[PDB]
């Protein structure tokens, strides 16, 4: 068949190439409206930071390399405007010539992904992180004009990255956010080392704080408060791209994203979606899931190409929605449904703070382990860890027994790899098991 | 009941302690042959490397603290020479004052251990290491004698321990052992590193290779070698302490241990026996297991305690055999049927060796992990992991899986944790079922 793809990145440029490790005759075409394709979205924060300097590590291919080692054709500048459902085209815009055209598909795959919401000031100090055409902007941004001193606006992973990376580059970073609720994935008394970590190195922050007006580089607060910054980086939530999806006769929900079976179809025939611009369910329980992460993007793409390629018996069981990030010497962990999702079930809550391993071994961090389990049947429903080490062993443990639907009773029987340097005899996935009780 | 248990550390005292937490009521005392209970056997090579310093983190409990916290009765330097079964009494050697005793029980609990094998040589300069009053030797010999070069025998992980720990302190040890087979829970192609450790820091080591005779320090080697030592530490495997059984209906097998059932009991009525001394059977496939090691006498404890006190439905599911063990740089962790058994199956291997979390992040290494199945089924019959970071994290993941017999097919749908620190959005462990067709 034919095979059109929109984005190329995470979800797309991944579908798009286990389609052809499976169909080496089909043709293949990709639309990305940025710069490049392939970039690593994740590396994106490092690269600021210095930490990542080599660019063969923040962009996999080009569109010359994709083609000459996979055969499929990448068009960069080029933006999907409209949908055209009924005539199997999509319009596309050509960004540098201004032309647009049509073209046609057998299959099309929609993975447009989101973008970074801006506050709106008018402001040339004033950048946000999504693509590696940002990352150049700022990296620039900051040389030219000798930055010392950045404003770092939102607490969520993106800009705690980039907070940690600024000033391991040597700048002076704030952070303020709207509210107190920081890192919003995790359980929110379980992010006091954030805030700890912020203060042992001398990092200012002010919660339930906003940029009140702009002038120059004279930055006025929500508070009264008025100081001088070089640069700002907002990082204040994402919103869907799915505006040239909505003249279609593709199914949009009331926020812009689009719902999915577990092949990944939308309601119309031949169209996919993909990323984090798709919805689907949780596997654990029967709610709706969206979790716009790298795992859910690659799973996604692999299943698309055995659906349009492969083996069609291959679907998707749902979300965990497992996450993690690292903020300093910390990491912070969770999987399950979200905070703000528990009350839709009568459950009890068992939690263990724990040496991460032998305390008798040089370098021991206590590491607090959470679990949310259901009443009425035992199930696991959500898990959060945080410590300095060992938060992703757990996480990815307790991740592997809610794929299998185990009780929390269940985890005294979880037998762990044991000797002083890596855990306990009865590890703190044990120990919830013997608190439940 | 009246409650005997026969040796206060891993099993014994845990198991005591487990009852207590349940009831409150019934006597229990503790009879142990040596000075000292609940010592940290694990802890004990740390301390010969004065990585551990402070007595406190060898020895968790006194007799005294024993009684004051938990009112269980703990009797040290009290041998049990027999058991007698029929009237329901144990026979009992003070060591102190050489005069045995009767004491009655209602239930019986035997945790004695094993003991380490000797090579049998006259020497005065040859130790095992088991115990605390083992290591208190150890480390005053050295400091009497200004040890500096020492023999280490046998390749088993705790004598690779012991090894790394000498080396530490300052010693120039040489590792030997009769076979080419070492730390043997351990794919054989999969310990390389461990040589590799060794030749990085010209630690000598001779495989296939045995003492011929000890004459004062001077050493004859069956190679032909003769080498001046200044001590020897001889890790030279185990035996079960079940002399002080053989009088008794208790059966035992050809080996000396103690078959049980999923409740840990005997064929004995009102019997238990439980850590190194027991036997058992896997849970994932139905063959026999014997796993000396600390998780499963913690938790045979925990069964053992609510058979007597608690709930008498929670049994044993039998053994998966995760095991690991750090040497140097490198972790060396596998789980499932060992190498030997292997050939029970018709089964196939699949491995993947990439690095531990991404590319552009620092500190990454390559993470080689490996994964046998099934044929017939699909299911994992065992999987092993070595690299300097990680390994600790899929094993422990993959245990939880074969907990649940998952199939190999089905890693694939392994929701990870993933940030560029931890891993990667396909995982290893999700490649290993990608590599699986
Ligand atoms: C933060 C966010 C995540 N973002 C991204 O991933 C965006 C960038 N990624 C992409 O554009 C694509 O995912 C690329 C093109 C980089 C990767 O495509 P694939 O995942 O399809 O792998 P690839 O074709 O590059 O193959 C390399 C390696 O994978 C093996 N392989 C892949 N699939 C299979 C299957 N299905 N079965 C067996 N083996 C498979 C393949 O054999 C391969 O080894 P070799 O290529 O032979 O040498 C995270 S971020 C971006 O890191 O910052
Ligand atoms: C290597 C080799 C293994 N060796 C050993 O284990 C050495 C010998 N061990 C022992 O003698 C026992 O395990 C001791 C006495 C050390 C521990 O007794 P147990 O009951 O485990 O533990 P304890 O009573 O000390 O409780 C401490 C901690 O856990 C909680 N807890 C225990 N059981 C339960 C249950 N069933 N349910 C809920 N909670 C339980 C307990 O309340 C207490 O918590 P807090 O800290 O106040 O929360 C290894 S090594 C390390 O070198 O020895
Ligand atoms: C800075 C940063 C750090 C991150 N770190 C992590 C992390 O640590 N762990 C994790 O799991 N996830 C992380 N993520 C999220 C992860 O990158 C996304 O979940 C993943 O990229 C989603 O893939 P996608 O294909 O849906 O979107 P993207 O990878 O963003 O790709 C979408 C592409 O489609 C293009 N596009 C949109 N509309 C059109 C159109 N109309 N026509 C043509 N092209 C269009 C866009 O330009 C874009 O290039 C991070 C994201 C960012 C921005
Ligand atoms: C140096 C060392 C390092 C280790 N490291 C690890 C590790 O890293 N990870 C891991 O999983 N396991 C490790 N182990 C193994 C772990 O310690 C054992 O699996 C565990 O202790 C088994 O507990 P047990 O109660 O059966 O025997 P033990 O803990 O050895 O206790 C048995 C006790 O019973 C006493 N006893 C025996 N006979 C009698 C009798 N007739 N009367 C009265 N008392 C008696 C003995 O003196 C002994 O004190 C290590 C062991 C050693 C020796
Ligand atoms: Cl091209
Ligand atoms: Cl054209
Ligand atoms: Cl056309
Ligand atoms: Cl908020
Ligand atoms: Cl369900
Ligand atoms: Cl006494
Ligand atoms: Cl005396
Ligand atoms: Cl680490
Ligand atoms: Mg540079
Ligand atoms: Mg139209
Ligand atoms: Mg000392
Ligand atoms: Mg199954």
């Amino acid at each position: 068949p034919k095979i059109v793809v929109v984005g190329a990145v995470a979800g797309g440029a991944t579908c798009a190439s286990q389609i052809r490790r499976l169909d080496k005759e089909s043709d293949i075409i990709i639309f990305e409206k940025d710069r490049d394709m392939s970039f690593a979205n994740c590396a994106l924060p490092y690269v600021i930071g210095e930490v990542v300097e080599d660019r063969r590590y923040a962009l996999a291919y080009t569109p010359e390399k994709f083609y000459d080692r996979k055969q499929i054709t990448v068009k960069t500048y080029h933006e999907v405007i409209a949908i055209n459902d009924e005539r199997q085209t999509v319009s596309v815009l050509n960004r540098k010539t201004n032309e647009q055209f049509e073209e046609s598909y057998d299959k099309l795959i929609l993975s447009p992904g989101a973008s970074a919401n801006s506050l709106g000031f008018e402001s040339d100090i004033t950048f946000t992180l999504r693509n590696l055409e940002d990352t150049d902007a700022i990296d620039q941004f900051i040389k030219a004009n000798q930055v010392d001193k950045v404003l770092v606006v939102g607490a969520g992973y993106v800009s705690l990255e980039v907070l940690e990376n600024l000033y391991e580059r040597g700048l002076h970073p704030t952070l303020i956010h709207r509210s107190d609720k920081i890192n919003k994935l995790m359980d929110a008394d379980m992010n006091q080392p954030i805030l700890d970590e912020l203060d042992k190195r001398e990092i200012p922050y002010r919660l339930n704080e906003e940029i009140n007006a702009i002038n120059g580089n004279e930055i006025t607060f929500k508070s009264g408060k008025v100081e001088h910054y070089d640069m700002i980086i907002e990082g204040v939530g994402t919103h869907p791209n799915s505006k040239f999806i909505e003249s279609s006769n593709i199914k949009l929900d009331r926020k812009g994203f689009i719902p999915v079976n577990d092949k990944f179809e939308t309601n119309v025939p031949n169209i996919y979606a993909i990323g984090d611009i798709a919805t689907s369910h949780y596997r654990h329980v029967d709610l709706p899931a969206s979790v716009p992460l790298a795992w859910g993007a690659h799973r996604a793409a692999s299943i698309v190409a055995e659906q349009i390629a492969g083996n069609d018996t291959i679907e998707f069981k749902g979300f965990l929605g497992n996450n993690i990030v690292k903020f300093f010497d910390y990491t912070f962990a969770s999987v399950g449904v979200k905070p703000n999702e528990l009350k839709q079930f009568d459950y009890k809550m068992v939690e263990v703070t724990q040496g991460a391993h032998a305390n008798y071994y040089p370098g021991n961090s206590p590491l607090h382990l959470r679990v949310y389990y259901d009443t009425s049947n035992r199930q696991i429903l959500r898990a959060a860890a945080v410590g300095k080490e060992g938060a992703d062993k757990r996480i990815d443990v307790l991740s592997m027994a809610m794929m299998n639907q185990l009780t929390v009773d269940e985890l005294t029987e979880f037998e762990v790899a044991y000797a002083p340097p890596y855990s306990h005899p009865k590890d703190l996935i044990n120990m919830i098991g013997y608190k439940a009780k």
